[PDB]
């Protein structure tokens, strides 16, 4: 059937109903929104039961009433039904008990022993599946597998003695036989299980006294050594050596031909002197044409790996790599195969790549395939970089933390610097070893804020936005106000105190509310204890308020049907006992509840200054537009790349799912219109209003309002007008659970200018501004709300309002929310002697002159609204009334802070104009700049005092160097960017390159714009990243989780990496970096003077940043390159640089001297020579078999002696690796497996060798051992 | 484009070019999810994405299920979320309730004008008699809704 | 029988079930009734009929092994 949406589902008498978009009850069999149901003729659903359809005979489901596969009993016997209701045949079909029947071509169930795409099954005389138990099918005996029912060994046992019994159903006898769970035992000539040591066809194997055949586990049987199989269990005595490959020479006639021409970074290419994977360099001599041997000139550069390799694993996929692309015969080779054979077979190769050269004339396909063989390579590429998406990880892959290494990577190093996770809560460490310390990575490259040199640098940047047109334009009214701190928890706190600090000096903010508020300024700052800390270090920049942003969360904006109650809201718990009688305030609660009590908020308390918002750029936008996409298999993962197109394709289903009539909400938010109403009604907070709420998130800027555009905005002018004085907020409710006439509403009233309390009749200064001011809201969280007959509901409009008309702004009905632009055109109502308007179920309302109006206090259900909204005000306001309180020049307060929660602040309403999901401009003309300046008229008169800007700062784009592109990138929405200083700037030929948001000029225009209509400017610092930095250095980098914490199971530790830290050099960070600053010491002094916490220090100017460098940064994202895409030698674990000539390090081949390769005996032990041609000492080796083994300090594999203890501890030059680990007599390290100490404990050893302590270690066959703290194992 | 089960009984997937897939995947309309070795899961929770997920012991499709927490069980749907005023099966084959808190509901229960019968297991009781309201009903062998 | 017969081309081919209503089945057993006089008519036979209920009987479970418990297990793996 063809699919329907836009129907709502309904219950009547225990039955689903389901009515059309038509408003049609439904009938039959129904396609809804991909799921098949059917209606009887009474409208109702069927669940659990068959119906007949056509020539369909269908089930559906008994939970979600869903067309699904069943077995019906029709008439006598059974027969299977698909989904679609037709009979099948030559299936399995389980019905709804979960019991399986096959029906084979006639559709007639199969019974007894049978045999289905080659497995054996059994089936009851009515046709069930035996599924998980023996069974008597003829003489023999078979068990059948619990999930597949196939045919399986398995032991039962027999009077009190184990018993084996094969697929065949015969018993074992002289045979290993396996049980369901995975033990293998072996069974004697009179069936009974064997156990101990057993020797069976001239081979040892140990059985348990379980009696289960141990593989891979060590120890002394004979009393001699005997190391038991992985692959069967029997018994070696480890002695034999199995290392293949001896001590060979390398050299031959080829070597001073193809050895380096220069040891240098002439003939070498490589990064901070290092070599990489893909390195190529300049031979001697040249094979051109495979023919004949020719001097080099400096433009013959070839691939390092056409002659070296660091392990015969790679030479012999290198190999056979090449050989897949036509380079030679195609070859299976392994590390096993001798270095002989693969060196000659490298030759051959590289005969056949001189040919191509040669037939080509280009190296370009070379480089290509060396490229994509690298990328094959474990060790290059992310398989060695621990890819992790737990946490902030879930954005990028995982962080890289650079390291202080002076020795090996000098450029690099920090000074000392780099105090990771010095958040607000954090800013002194003294949380660092528990989770309050700061998730430090986030995004792409992590700036190092915690050097003095960079927090400079940080404020160089904060004045050029200052300042951006005075600088940029010579237009001193082109510059932006005040800021937003992008990402205050993943940052050193510093940057808040060195930006306040700079506020004070610069605009006297701590002098006046006014000098305060003329530069309006707020933090993106999640933490819940982060308020408490902005407010003891004096509010230089607003708190968020989360704490309301949350409870509509769960109170409206979240979910269609189960929601917190409105009692929530208001914090009860404020006061002791929730005595609302009593009001008396809890001195000690548990750290918990709002930030602002509104339930009688007089302004006598003092309350910490805030913003806050239902949405935000970041806040229930980017999860919902991508679920949606998801949704529609438009992308696969949220951290999937999407092109613009596919944004604004799946933009519209997004739309469609907003706008829906139906009034259900998929990734949409619920009752915003009912959430600005309290957002903007609240006292003692600055509100903020999102673009998105107000226009389409996608396409153009300002393209298409959003349905909620007109509420959202008569809210908002009537903000100017009316909101002012104390608050009350009260619901019809006392906690979770609603009595029987509680209808879990809640009222919420302003007063007027100078009315504080409910019981205040009159202001004290005699103005009387506040009789045609204050407020009235209703709102309710339930859709199908209906109220009994008896009940009454009261908005206790105040003392100070008796006998008043008041009249509707907004009112919500079933199929909107009515918008009343003046006093004529809405229903009026008279508060009575105390100032209480009632309202009742059914209300009688009469407009002021022309009509008698009728409505229900009604929940609601439409695109509008999920729940109840009224909004009243009284009638006789001016056209120009404003009851906005201007900021005062006094010196007010001497409490030291910025920031101070009043009317005055109150007064303020930001916009957070822009969504990071806006397309492209299609033209200039269309720039969201160029548009901001057209309309910055509109702004003024919704009250917008503040525009908050997006990021104006030059994308970073499609470039990708390594790792995961973040969506901020690609998006081009400034979050992610190059280049901090170039807003928009002209390439350098004058060409014009707009950012997003269009040129700086644009920007300037924008900002002049919204200073003409008496609004702020408000600039995105972003110090915590920067994206996409084109110059390469090698860094010493260890794997960390977004608290800088070393991942735990990781071998990642200060290894050698390429990271792309360095900028261009040439670029507008070049031009203005720290220029502003001298300038700036001479004229404020104490901001270089004055000390920071996190660092003990003051900022350092004495150094500019006109490049950026890893010795400014934390760290960066994993670049998928590997943890040994920097070559280094198995053997010493030095790395190769050619930098400087007295510390040369390179194979010796690339020399022209003799390396030799291999495992050699001496009388003293084993040793062993790496394929560079260095000895292995204090390192662990690995054989072309796959076989480990350590090397000492002396340069001898460790081996065990007999009756001595085989578990040694390692303590290497690689950290990472120290341990305990078992090595047997011919070195071989025990790994994943259990092994026998001299004195009979048994240890167990992991996947990597090392002994594990203190935990409990399960088994595939579903055996539990436990090993105690000092290893043994008490099983 | 076939599956292939190694010597250990681990499964793998490979698609038109030979090569594994990884992460979660729709094959012949079932939903599954390889390692970052390749090789599938069977019998377990892994947690990708968002919500964890149980995934079948012979077949690792995505299938409803429940695990403990603490001393309360839950409800995980075969999309990976968690389930909310609804009835969840488990891979055993019984099914339960679960309330907006996701506490496993128990005893006589009436939800959407019908009454079930649950267990102090909070097992969904079906083809079930008792004298539950004072009063005899019968619950259904379909969906265990009691019947007068 | 009526399903079965109705399936050998005697009349409108039929799933009846046992809910189906006893008159509705009895009405359709004489225009199966007459459908067969005219087969016998035509044939001038009676033994493809024979052959018919024969095979229709077999079909029913009380009318077969299905209702007899066939088992193997001991001497009566030999003939059930
Ligand atoms: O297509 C369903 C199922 O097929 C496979 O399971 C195999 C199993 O891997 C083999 O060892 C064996 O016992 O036969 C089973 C059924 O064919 C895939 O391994 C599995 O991923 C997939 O779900
Ligand atoms: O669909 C796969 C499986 O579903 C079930 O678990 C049935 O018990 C089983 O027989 C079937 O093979
Ligand atoms: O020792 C007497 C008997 O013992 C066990 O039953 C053996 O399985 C059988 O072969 C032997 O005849
Ligand atoms: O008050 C703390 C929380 O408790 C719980 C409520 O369901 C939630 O809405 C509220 O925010
Ligand atoms: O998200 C806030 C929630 O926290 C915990 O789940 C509380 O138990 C719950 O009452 C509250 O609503
Ligand atoms: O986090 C905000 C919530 O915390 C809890 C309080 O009980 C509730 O009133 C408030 O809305
Ligand atoms: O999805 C197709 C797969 O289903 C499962 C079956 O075990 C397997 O044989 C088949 O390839
Ligand atoms: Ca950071």
């Amino acid at each position: 059937s063809d699919p329907i949406t836009g129907g709502h589902y309904e219950n009547h008498n225990g039955y689903f109903v389901y009515i059309d978009a038509s408003g049609k009850q439904v009938t039959g069999l129904q396609n809804i929104d991909g799921n098949l149901q059917y209606f009887d003729d009474n409208g109702y659903q069927v669940k659990g039961s068959f119906r007949d359809v056509n020539g369909k005979h269908i089930y559906f489901d008994s939970v979600t009433g869903k067309a699904s596969s069943n077995v019906d009993i029709v008439n006598g016997k059974a027969q299977g039904y698909d989904a679609q209701g037709n009979q099948l045949k030559k299936s399995y079909v389980a019905d709804s008990s979960g019991q399986t029947y096959y029906f084979d071509g006639n559709g007639q169930p199969l019974i007894g022993l049978q045999t289905i795409d080659g497995n054996l099954q059994y089936f009851n005389q009515q046709g069930v599946q035996i599924k998980g138990g023996f069974q008597d099918v003829n003489n023999k005996r078979i068990y059948f597998a619990p999930n597949t029912g196939n045919a399986v060994a398995n032991t039962e046992i027999i009077n009190g003695k184990l018993q084996g019994r094969d697929a065949n159903g015969n018993q074992v006898k002289n045979a290993f036989s396996k049980d369901v769970a995975g033990n293998t035992f072996y069974f004697d000539a009179n069936g009974v299980m064997l156990t101990g040591l057993q020797t069976i066809s001239g081979k040892t194997y140990y059985l348990d006294e379980q009696g289960h055949l141990r593989k891979n586990y060590a120890g002394t049987f004979n009393n001699q050594f005997m190391y038991f199989d992985a692959d069967t269990g029997a018994g070696k005595t480890a002695i034999e050596y199995q290392f293949d490959q001896g001590l060979v020479s390398q050299s031959n006639e080829n070597t001073p031909h193809n050895a380096a021409k220069s040891y240098d970074k002439s003939s070498f290419e490589n990064v901070d002197g290092y070599l990489t994977a893909d390195t190529w360099y300049r031979p001697t001599d040249i094979l051109k044409n495979g023919d004949t041997w020719t001097a080099s000139t400096e433009t013959d550069m070839r691939p390092l790996l056409m002659t070296w390799w660091p392990d015969k694993q790679t030479q012999a996929n290198y190999l056979n790599f090449m050989s897949s692309k036509g380079l030679g015969i195609t070859t299976t080779y392994t590390a096993a195969t001798s270095q002989k054979t693969l060196n000659d077979a490298a030759f051959v190769i590289q005969t056949a790549i001189e040919q191509q050269i040669s037939l080509k004339k280009s190296t370009e396909w070379l480089r290509d395939a060396i490229d994509s063989f690298v990328k094959t390579q474990a060790n290059w590429n992310k398989q060695t970089e621990d890819e992790a998406f737990d946490g902030l990880q879930w954005l990028q892959g995982g962080f890289l933390a650079y390291q202080d290494d002076s020795h090996r990577t000098p450029n690099t190093d920090s000074g000392n610097n780099r105090k990771l996770g010095r958040q607000p809560i954090n800013i002194d460490g003294s949380k660092d070893t528990t989770d309050g310390k700061g998730s430090e990575f986030l995004l792409a490259n992590d700036i190092d804020n915690s050097n003095p040199i960079v927090q400079a640098e940080q404020l160089n940047w904060l004045h050029y936005l200052m300042n951006f047109g005075s600088i940029t334009g010579n237009n001193d009214n082109a510059n932006f106000d005040g800021i937003r701190v992008d990402a205050v928890d993943n940052v050193d706190a510093d940057l808040l105190k060195i930006a306040g600090d700079y506020f004070k000096a610069l605009y006297g903010t701590d002098k006046s509310d006014a000098n305060a508020n003329k530069h309006l300024s707020i933090l993106e700052d999640w933490n819940g204890k982060d308020p408490q800390y902005v407010n003891q270090q004096g509010n230089a920049q607003l708190t968020m308020d989360y704490t309301v942003t949350s409870q509509f969360g769960n109170s409206l904006t979240h979910g269609a049907n189960n929601r917190s109650n409105m009692w929530y809201f208001l914090d009860t718990g404020y006061y002791l006992n929730g005595d609302l009688n009593k009001k008396i305030v809890d001195k000690n609660r548990p750290n918990s509840g709002t930030l602002v009590n509104r339930i009688a908020n007089s302004g006598d308390t003092k309350v910490i200054p805030n913003y806050s918002f239902v949405r935000a750029h970041d806040y229930d936008a980017q999860d919902p537009i991508r679920k949606a996409m998801i949704d529609h298999g438009i992308i696969k993962n949220m951290q999937d790349t999407f092109t613009f197109d596919q944004l604004a394709q799946g933009m519209e289903f997004y739309y469609k799912d907003q706008e829906n009539p139906s009034g259900f909400k998929k990734y949409n938010d619920y009752n915003l219109p009912s959430a600005y109403a309290m957002l903007l009604t609240n006292k003692d907070t600055v509100p903020r209003v999102y673009y998105g709420d107000m226009y389409l998130e996608g396409g153009q800027y300002m393209e298409k309002g959003t349905i909620y555009n007109p509420v959202i905005s008569a809210l908002l002018k009537a903000r100017i007008k009316y909101v002012s004085g104390g608050q009350t907020m009260a619901t019809d409710s006392s906690g979770k659970d609603l009595k029987d006439g509680e209808t879990d509403l809640l009222t919420s009233v302003r007063f007027g200018k100078g009315i504080m309390t409910s019981d205040q009749t009159t202001t004290q200064d005699n103005s009387q501004d506040y009789k045609n001011q204050g407020i009235g809201v209703i709102v309710g969280n339930n859709p199908d709300l209906k109220l009994n007959n008896d009940k009454t509901i009261t908005l206790h409009m105040g003392k100070a309002h008796k006998n008043q008309l008041y009249r509707a702004l907004v009112l919500s009905n079933d199929s909107g929310i009515d918008v009343y632009d003046s006093d004529d055109k809405a229903p009026t109502l008279r508060t009575n002697d105390n100032g209480d308007l009632i309202f009742h179920k059914t209300n009688t309302f009469v407009k002021q002159d022309g009509t008698i109006i009728n409505y229900e206090m009604k929940g609601s259900l439409n695109a509008l609204i999920s729940g109840y909204l009224g909004v009243w005000v009284p009638v006789g306001a001016s056209d120009s009334q404003d009851a906005r309180t201007v900021a005062t020049e006094s010196s007010s307060s001497n409490d030291g802070s910025v920031f101070h929660s009043n009317a005055a602040l109150d007064s303020n309403v930001i916009y957070e104009g822009f969504s990071n999901f806006q397309a492209m401009p299609t033209s200039p003309e269309q720039s969201t700049n160029v548009v901001i300046a057209t309309k910055a008229n509109l702004f003024k008169e919704l009250g917008i005092t503040s525009f908050e800007l997006a990021p104006q700062y030059r994308s970073s784009g499609d470039t990708n160097y390594g790792g995961m592109s973040f969506l901020d990138s690609f998006l081009n929405n400034g979050y992610a960017f190059t280049d901090r200083y170039d807003l928009g700037f002209n390439k350098a030929d004058g060409n014009p390159n707009p950012t997003k948001y269009g040129t700086d000029q644009d920007l300037r225009n924008a900002i002049e714009a919204l200073h003409k209509n008496g609004m702020q400017a408000i600039a995105d610092w972003v110090p915590d990243q920067i994206y996409a930095l084109p110059g390469k250095e090698v860094v010493t980098a260890t794997r960390v989780d977004e608290r800088g914490n070393q991942l735990k199971d990781t071998d990642f530790v200060n290894l050698l990496y390429v990271a792309n830290t360095k900028s261009s050099g040439v670029d507008y960070q070049a031009k203005y970096g720290g220029e502003f600053l001298d300038k700036l010491r001479e004229e404020y002094p104490s901001l270089f003077k004055q000390n920071q916490v996190s660092t003990g220090q003051p900022i350092d100017a004495s150094t500019k940043i006109k490049q950026w460098s890893a010795k400014y940064m934390n760290g960066t994202n994993i670049l998928h390159r590997g943890a040994y895409y920097v070559l280094k030698d198995w053997a010493t674990n030095q790395y190769f640089n050619i930098a400087k000539t007295n510390e040369v390090f390179l194979p010796l081949q690339l020399q022209n001297k003799d390396a030799q390769t291999g495992f050699i005996s001496d009388a003293s032990g084993v040793k062993y020579y790496s394929i560079s041609g260095y000895q292995a000492k204090d390192t662990f080796i690995e054989d072309g078999n796959g076989n480990w083994y350590y090397f000492d300090k002396d340069g001898y594999m460790v081996r065990s002696q007999q009756g001595e203890n085989p578990i040694r501890t390692v303590e290497t030059s690689v950290n990472t690796r120290n341990g305990n680990y078992y090595f047997m007599p011919n070195g071989v390290e025990l790994r994943k497996g259990f092994g026998t100490d001299n004195s009979g404990n048994v240890y167990y050893f992991d996947d990597q060798g090392k002994m594990v302590r203190d935990k409990y270690i399960n088994d595939d066959a579903n055996n539990f051992y436990h090993l105690n703290v000092d290893g043994t194992m008490s099983r």
